[PDB]
């Protein structure tokens, strides 16, 4: 056991000890669909139904997500690494993907384990990222719920119950 | 694939499709140490180093966590289910556990995969929970980083890379 004070490799390693799923959050941008892969999602409230996620303020897409009225969180299954990588920095994004929209105009990705279609609810700055809180208006689930894509200790993998 | 509108079982099942680690967040309460098991932790910012978590407003411990100046997030390893259950609602809490304090007086639990000692930074209400943002002042890591306790689809389990 070792202790240090933040001040950068060591901090990233430590924060990576918290296991997560992987989400792609999408929105209609000023000149086309946009998405961003994050793992900073949390389920926040049941009544009302609220969730949060944290866009990087160092992304050129940050402003579009901060200004959006509507955005959708996609929880990926373990077979969807390619979708994850598309919406990482430097990935293909929606290039080659079918345009499919929600009733509110949000671009979405078919066939994810869960999609939460959200209305913007609150936003707060938080250092090098923002915290966006959304109200869930619609939920879509597909397939079994117990095969998530998991990211932990810097690696992709699976959940073993 | 099925779609529904929140309005309650179905929503909980869907939100459970997002895999997480398990954290116990601790603080010095008015009459002793307090802790709370949550999975709503996220890593938020690297510079400055910030993290968030969401205490339930339906907990009698909520006020103590909302008023605290300092609190510590413990990320559990896969061998620490018992510690997780202690700080769930109705668990033993710190009964029978060694009192060990940080320099700032926060009660802590030895031997977790990671402990983030935090100073309160911001707080916001969010339906049936709050969102507490803390600044990380100290990081402790123990053991391998790639054996987290994972909670997904309502079940405890492990990460398989």
């Amino acid at each position: 056991e070792i202790t240090f004070h933040p001040a950068a490799r060591l901090l990233r390693e430590a924060l990576g000890r918290f296991a997560t799923g992987v989400t792609v959050v999408t929105t209609a941008g000023p000149q086309g669909p946009l998405g961003m892969t994050v793992n900073s999602f949390s389920s926040v409230s049941l009544e009302p139904p609220l969730v949060l996620w944290c866009p990087a303020r160092t992304s050129a897409r940050h402003a579009a997500f901060a200004e959006a009225g509507a955005w959708s969180v996609h929880v990926l299954g373990s077979e969807q690494l390619e979708t994850c990588l598309r919406f990482t920095r430097g990935g293909r994004q929606f290039e080659g993907l079918d345009t499919v929209l929600t009733p509110e105009g949000v671009p979405v990705i078919p066939g994810v384990a869960a999609r939460f279609d959200c209305a913007a609810h609150a936003a707060h700055e938080a250092g090098d990222h923002s915290v966006l809180i959304g109200r869930v208006l619609r939920v879509t689930v597909a397939g079994p719920g117990d095969h998530p894509l998991v990211f932990a200790a810097g690696r992709f993998g699976q959940f073993e119950p």
